[PDB]
């Protein structure tokens, strides 16, 4: 009913914890006063709390938020105490809520595009499904919304700026190239999410780890992170190079190829992150279709870098060490 401020925590034991009002923005959420209630809502993101089940109505999380001793501010959390604590993080609600925040925000300042768009036309609310399932150690993007579980003895809540980046971004490619999850294409979707995990990041404080889930992954669990982009197959799954693809490899190893080519990308002379990651969206919304193989996805970004200025010889060297051909790209 009116704009609300909420103050509470992030983050989790293995990152630190943080709160929203002191280290990061305030939240956005929502409040009718006719019932004393606040909701993890605003125009542009909803929290939906799953409560460890598998299927929800969708209304968003809603907590009551009253006066306390000294738009209005209220903690966040059913204790009205900024917590939501789950699996040793702080607040899973609270990170995807802003998480959601950042994302939307990264695409339309470095883009001026929406995130996610209806069919129709008209901007797309972000749904976040937080605390799905009883010790769900994935997250996942079905069509219309965003789920992440809670993790498990090997991983923290999936709810992270660059698990959000990265499943947010699956819509954003579902909404412009297509790209079909399953081959060559379905590595290159899976490849764009988790560059856009590291754009996110970017975005936000200016530095990026080249790595996709190193914030969640219990140290107990013997694995810096779930994926290294640097060298993919440092995971022990995931290739580096496009002539170590076959048919059936899954997509989350396959996109090995366009983490690596991002990678060395945006570390060539003269390149950053954020041309490498121009060229990318770039592509993704103007040259690759449904069913890209790698080859034709390098065609397209060479064709992409031509409209951004950018150099055609950069683009060529970083395809060639992971083993794409251009030499139809005419
Ligand atoms: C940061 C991440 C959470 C992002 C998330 C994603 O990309 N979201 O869009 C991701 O990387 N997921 C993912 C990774 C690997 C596989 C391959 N694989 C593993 C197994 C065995 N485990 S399992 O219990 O069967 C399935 C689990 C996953 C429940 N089978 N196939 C499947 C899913
Ligand atoms: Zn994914």
């Amino acid at each position: 009913k009116v704009q609300a401020k909420g103050m509470g925590f992030g983050g989790n034991r293995k990152i630190g914890e943080y709160q929203f009002g002191k280290d990061l923005p305030l939240l956005e959420i929502t409040r009718d006063s006719s019932v004393e209630m606040c909701f993890m809502e605003n125009t542009d993101v909803k929290v939906v709390d799953m409560g460890h089940k598998y299927y929800s109505n969708n209304k968003p999380m809603q907590f009551t938020c009253k006066e306390t001793p000294d738009t209005k501010t209220y903690y966040t959390g059913y204790s009205a105490d900024g917590y939501d604590r789950d699996n040793g993080a702080a607040s899973p609600t609270n990170d995807a809520l802003y998480a959601g925040y950042v994302i939307k925000h990264m695409y339309h300042d470095w883009y001026g595009v929406e995130a996610l768009t209806k069919s129709d036309g008209s901007p797309m609310q972000l749904v976040m499904r937080v605390h799905y399932g009883q010790g769900y150690e994935n997250a996942y993007w079905d069509g219309k919304q965003m789920t992440f579980g809670d993790g498990d003895t090997m991983m923290y809540p999936l709810v992270s700026l660059g698990v959000g980046g990265h499943e947010v971004s699956h819509g954003f490619t579902e909404q412009h190239s297509g790209l079909e999850y399953f081959g060559q294409s379905g590595g290159m979707n899976e490849s764009f999410s988790d560059m856009a995990a590291q754009a996110a990041e970017y975005y936000s404080v200016g530095k990026n780890s080249w790595q996709i889930g190193p914030e969640i992954m219990k140290e107990d669990s013997g694995y810096d992170a779930l994926r290294y982009m640097d060298k993919p197959s440092r995971d022990g799954m995931s290739i580096d190079v496009a002539d170590d693809y076959y048919g059936g490899l899954d997509v989350h190893y396959s996109s090995g190829v366009y983490n690596h080519l991002f990678y060395i990308l945006a570390n060539q002379p003269n390149w950053n992150l954020r041309m490498a990651f121009d060229v990318m969206v770039k592509a993704n919304m103007d040259y690759w279709t449904p069913y890209s193989t790698f080859d034709e996805g390098g065609c397209g970004m060479l064709s992409a870098a031509k409209d951004l200025g950018y150099n055609l010889d950069d683009i060529k060297k970083s395809l060639s060490e992971v083993t794409i051909n251009y030499q139809s790209c005419y």
